[PDB]
């Protein structure tokens, strides 16, 4: 289908005799610089190559609360989130209209160049209320309020070059090349299926039934960019597509890498999604239960309904210009050995089976056996082996402020006892001395699997630089995740009871 | 048999009633205090229990010097290792006879008291040729040289309590409790095997076999105390130890570890051993092949004759009071499935098989299997979980100091390159801006399994912080582990030689 | 079909009688392999009749015989090709044979080890096996000598108690026999079983022809006792470690 606005805004090729120029002046020790953020990084990829078409730089405020308020830009193209360029104040007042700004990657790559259009403070209720649907917990309105700028800078891009990745160098493919890629194979159908986690058996059956009903290829489109906190990382996902993408009839299906930085914006996230998809080439797009939903806030209740992206999709059906293949719940059926969209069974009549996410986490965590029918087992052994259960977890056990005993010899009495277990577990007494070099370490160490002995906290002003992962509290506290009787307990005794803790924990299998 | 000397000197036992009079003394705060080395704590462990019987103290230059150049005591008791109590000269300085020091354990733990006979300084060449026998590559010739104070302090020793250790609290028994274990059991027969290494099946037959050839029972006694740099460390070998124990007959073997800090001695130490295990309670002592000696030095040739041990031990028989168990180089009989004395086969009419240590840790860290025939299963299965193969070993790549490119970009290049590999490695650029405290971390992640991604090298006078182990060094030197073409070559290129080489080594297996 | 011949493993002599069996059996020929009804070798070394000479003495009858036979050089195996051939037709240094007697093989049988996947069919090892068991499952004997001076009522005791810790699916008995054959003919009925015994007291030499030799350990000062104790009276835990240091060291006990 036509690019989104009709025109495909690959800015990379339109700007191609303007890179040396535009080079020198990036370099140019006058220009002001923005070194981008993350998740601006990801934005500024899918502006330059087209993937955000019709977009040619970050929405100016006339644009941007036109889509806050209407989904829609100034000029009516349909557009549900809005792009920014979000900046702090202290950048913000060195700049008006007709400046221009050379936007950085590490504070090295330039990128391209921005040229001012405006520089406003968005009322970032409204657009948390309008655009994200108000819940304090959704994802991106905790973005929006604890990392994005408070000042947005409306203004048109020339490119310099995408963003700079080492990793997948041949699968993150540019809409261009896509297109390319379909052509060469004389594909003029083809469905693409949106992700952010692994694939499991239902979705390959989704993915094939797809296929079948659009009478089209597939197109495994995964998001490598920026997606809900605590997901798997891209690395893994992208071991676990390239695994899955052999169960699939040989040539039926492409995989390509998006850059792109979600919002777990459900519905309107969704319509985003189909126009992005579209502008990469694809003729379909699926769009199954709670598209892009974040699940539930702590309070239990959902933050979309399991069918609102469906339903808002359905709405600009008519001017999305690309097929939607909705699904219902697609879910195991046991005395059939087979999935199935639940629009199309059930009455009691059929029994089905169901492992969420959820307690999915759970197996992984606890070494549990996860079903042969649930997903293929080379997936699930590279799942296992980037999340692995317990026993093979690091860990930190913090001698509380509230001890009286010798926090040296506690120290020691644990490193000896945790040593004699054995296990390929690495243990090490780690003195941190308050210093945040040395905080931001410890859940490096976690994360390697290592078990650390703390001797003492560190001050409160210090505890954001540590990540509350796996990190246990040896104290007499309430609040202490391993309660000491009193501060003076004898160290065998606080021995016995760190050791116990940890094996009902799962760290520890004799 | 009777314990060394006529006399178990048991100084715990011994001081009991001093206990809380010399626990003041030793903290109060008018006394000089001494905090015992890794070495001396291992040493005072032994004289306190009565292990060392006829020793009371650390030697003062009479018996010392006698110990040197007689193999025995001021007085003539055999004796040929020198135990002394060595400080520096700062130290030394602050003492003259009658003094009485503190000997502390991580300057808290107070040990005892010792009463100054007289500080002296040590010719050290002379006790590293007659005793050690010269090689400065022999392991104790290094440690008196390179980590050994230069004044030794004699003097006599009134016990508070034994060096603190909190692991294998049941394990370590002293030679008065190890006597009442032997007795519980009407073992009036004990043929003792020392060991620094895991015991595999050669070892099994060959306590076996003393056992039927003495008519005795079984003592694995261990040393857990201090052994040749680079060996087993004693928590996997404890629990290889008692893994391999279950492999005897009900009832015929006991483990006990023994806190010894060996020498590497060969003949001199197993003259020592075999008064030690005599105080312990051993009626019988087994000398295998190369007892207690260090191999080879880098030129290849022996630091002892493979049966010199063997021989003065034999020489020193009349006097030992504790009979000796004699064995060659104990070997594999394929063709019988059996191992045997090598003196009692051969003929070529018999085909051998030896696995030497060399190649076992080859095995060990490149995931070979190793012969059902040459260890038992379940000790293997310790082993390479204490000592990964290279696909689970960590490392560190250095950006040399002649790299021109980016350091920056180059890191991040790799840390990339290596996260799209996956496997459960956790990997880290990991800036150390010459500070020790973050040097000294280096080998941490490496031990914890990590991949470290360095940036800058250390400066030279930093270089003994790092442990070299498993660090490589990328650079356009003729000394650099990865070789550069140029200091600027691209950083693709830069990259792919980085991943074939680790490749290549094992740390990657795709 | 089943024969209930009673052979004389008596050669060539028998070889010829085969095929006369055979032939009233309803055969038109008959197989004779490598030294055909052969005994082996005597305890001296020395082969009771030549491999061949079976074959020769039937060449000789063979127009007498009037039933076809079917000469066989010994076949051997190929490791490289994997296959069997005459012997006959290959050598020649050119190729390389392997050959597991029957000794070797009840060798393996006895101790447990494996037997070639070239050599014999899986399912029919396993019969084997389960009919002569390896040493961890077989019966035995030990007979407490003439020589002991020790009390023969606690030394009983004693080994009873000590091999009931091992454990291992064997059933342990001290064995009193009171020179009675009634009970004396038990003996390798039990270690048939897979039984271990002890035997308080030896039994009287007219019995001896009585017991079966087999597995039956005789523990005594003597020079010809099979678990050689240092004195009359050594004291029990020491004769105990030397019965099963003993029985360990030919495989009865396995830990
Ligand atoms: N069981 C299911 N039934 C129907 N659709 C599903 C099911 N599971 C996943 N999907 C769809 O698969 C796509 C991607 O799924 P996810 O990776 O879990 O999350 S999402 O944030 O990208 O939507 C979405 O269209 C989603 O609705
Ligand atoms: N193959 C062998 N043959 C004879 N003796 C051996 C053999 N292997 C090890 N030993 C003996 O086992 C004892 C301890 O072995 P090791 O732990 O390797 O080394 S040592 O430093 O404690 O002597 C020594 O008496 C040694 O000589
Ligand atoms: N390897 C062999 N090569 C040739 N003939 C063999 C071989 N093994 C067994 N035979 C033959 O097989 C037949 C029966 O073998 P056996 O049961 O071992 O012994 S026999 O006592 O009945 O002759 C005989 O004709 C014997 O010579
Ligand atoms: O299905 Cl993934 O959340 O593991
Ligand atoms: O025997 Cl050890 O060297 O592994
Ligand atoms: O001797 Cl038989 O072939 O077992
Ligand atoms: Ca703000
Ligand atoms: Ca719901
Ligand atoms: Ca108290
Ligand atoms: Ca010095
Ligand atoms: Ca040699
Ligand atoms: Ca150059
Ligand atoms: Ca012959
Ligand atoms: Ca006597
Ligand atoms: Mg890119
Ligand atoms: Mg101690
Ligand atoms: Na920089
Ligand atoms: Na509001
Ligand atoms: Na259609
Ligand atoms: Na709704
Ligand atoms: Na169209
Ligand atoms: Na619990
Ligand atoms: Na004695
Ligand atoms: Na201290
Ligand atoms: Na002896
Ligand atoms: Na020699
Ligand atoms: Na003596
Ligand atoms: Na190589
Ligand atoms: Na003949
Ligand atoms: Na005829
Ligand atoms: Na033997």
């Amino acid at each position: 289908p036509a690019p989104h606005g009709g025109i495909l805004q690959d800015l990379i090729a339109r700007d191609a005799l303007k890179k040396n120029e535009l080079l020198s002046e990036a370099q140019s020790s006058d220009i002001l610089v923005w070194n981008l953020t993350p998740r601006q990084l990801c934005d500024i990829e899918l502006i330059l190559n087209g993937g955000f078409s019709p977009l040619t730089g970050f929405l100016n405020e006339n644009d941007y609360s036109s889509v806050v308020t209407d989904s829609r830009l100034a000029d009516g193209t349909l557009w549900t989130i809005p792009i920014t360029l979000d900046v702090d104040e202290a950048f913000a007042n060195q700049i008006k209209p007709d400046t221009r700004i050379a936007l950085f990657q590490d504070d090295e790559i330039p990128i391209a160049i921005l040229t001012v259009q405006d520089v406003y403070k968005p009322n970032k209720t409204i657009e948390a209320e309008k655009v994200f649907r108000g819940d304090p917990e959704h994802p991106a309105i905790s973005y929006l309020f604890n990392v994005a700028g408070d000042y947005y800078v409306g203004g048109s891009l020339e490119a310099i070059q995408l963003p700079q990745h080492y990793d997948y160098p041949g699968l993150r493919k540019t809409p261009a090349q896509l297109r390319l890629e379909f052509q060469s194979r004389q594909w003029d159908r083809v469905v693409a299926f949106q992700t952010r986690n692994p694939m499991h058996r239902a979705h390959r059956e989704l993915t094939v039934r797809a296929a079948r009903e659009a009478n089209a290829k597939v197109l495994i489109h995964p998001v490598v960019g920026l997606t809900k906190p605590g997901d798997i990382d891209h690395h893994t996902r992208v071991r676990v597509y390239q695994e899955i993408i052999k169960r699939y009839p040989n040539g039926i299906a492409f995989l390509s890498l998006l850059p792109l930085a979600m919002r777990m914006s459900g519905d309107r996230e969704a319509v985003w999604h189909a126009i992005i998809r579209k502008n990469y080439g694809a003729s379909h797009f699926i769009v199954g239960r709670d598209h892009a939903g974040p699940g539930k806030n702590s309070k239990g209740v959902d933050f979309y309904g399991p069918y609102d992206a469906q339903e808002l999709v359905e709405s600009y059906k008519h001017e999305l210009d690309i097929e939607v293949v909705p699904f219902r719940m697609v879910t195991y059926l046991p005395d059939e050995d087979r999935y199935a969209p639940i629009d199309q069974i059930d009455t009691t009549k059929t029994r089905t089976l169901n492992i969420s996410g959820t307690e999915l986490r759970r197996r992984l965590r606890v070494g549990g056996e996860i079903p042969e029918w649930f997903s293929y087992p080379e997936v699930v052994k590279i799942l296992r082996e980037s999340n692995p259960p317990r026993p093979k977890q690091g860990f930190s056990i913090v001698l509380g402020n509230s001890l009286t005993v010798s926090r040296e010899q506690l120290s020691i009495a644990l490193l000896s006892t945790f040593l004699q277990f054995g296990g390929g577990r690495y243990y090490k007494i780690f003195e941190h001395n308050n210093k945040t070099e040395l905080l931001s370490l410890i859940q490096d160490f976690i994360g390697s699997g290592s078990g650390l002995i703390i001797p003492n906290q560190w001050e409160d002003d210090k505890d954001s630089v540590v990540g509350k992962q796996n990190v246990y509290l040896l104290d007499t506290s309430s609040s202490a995740d391993i309660q000491l009787e009193s501060a003076d307990e004898p160290i065998s005794h606080i021995v016995q009871k760190v050791v116990l803790f940890l094996e009902d924990n799962g760290f520890f299998v004799f």
